[PDB]
């Protein structure tokens, strides 16, 4: 299925996906096709810090659904 991620520049980044890609995956996808290292990825969805060990599924996160990416140089 087909998700989107939003930047804080206002780009979109569409990735290929399915419910049971965890958000490490997610994360290494968008690695693979931009170069950020996973661990400078924070993404964000329906008022959630979403987490590396769990699934789109468990967040109910959609074909067509739009997710947040803001990137860190440290952790918080
Ligand atoms: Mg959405």
């Amino acid at each position: 299925m087909q998700i989107f991620v939003k930047t804080l520049t206002g780009k979109t980044i569409t990735l290929e996906v399915e419910p049971s890609d965890t958000i490490e995956n997610v994360k290494a996808k968008i690695q693979d096709k931009e170069g950020i290292p996973p661990d400078q990825q924070r993404l964000i969805f329906a008022g959630k810090q979403l987490e590396d060990g769990r699934t789109l599924s468990d967040y109910n996160i959609q074909k067509e659904s739009t997710l947040h990416l803001v990137l860190r140089l440290r952790g918080g």
